[PDB]
């Protein structure tokens, strides 16, 4: 009955890449399978500040710290960020004013490193 978005990260590549698989119903969408999205730090900085000054009336999850996902040394550290970027999408999808909002799909289906919010 609900709307669901499920993001599972499955991996990372100054702006580092994110990589992960969306399952969606949310009517916002082009689509529901999406597979191998790429997404730059910058790309989610660009969505965590729209949806912070236009979604007030909510708490969006800080993202992941950028000094230790930028600083990435070791398959240990790779882990620690990847399993820090799971947190962060399954915070955002547990909020359902939050996934309503168009952006988090225009951010998700855009081309890689190419997202800044349409709404202004």
């Amino acid at each position: 009955k609900k709307y669901t978005l499920l993001a599972k990260v499955t991996g990372l590549e100054e702006n580092p890449t994110i990589i992960f698989d969306c399952s969606t119903n949310l009517p916002t969408f082009r689509k529901q399978q999406y597979k191998n999205v790429k997404k730059s730090y910058e790309e989610f900085h660009q969505l965590f500040k729209y949806l912070n000054v236009a979604i007030q009336e909510s708490f969006v999850p800080t993202l992941p710290s950028a000094y230790t996902t930028f600083g990435i040394n070791s398959e240990e550290d790779r882990m620690k960020v990847t399993r820090n970027f799971q947190l962060w999408f399954n915070r955002l999808s547990q909020d359902p004013l939050i996934i309503r909002n168009e952006e988090v799909a225009f951010f998700i289906e855009s081309d890689f490193n190419t997202y800044t919010p349409i709404n202004k």
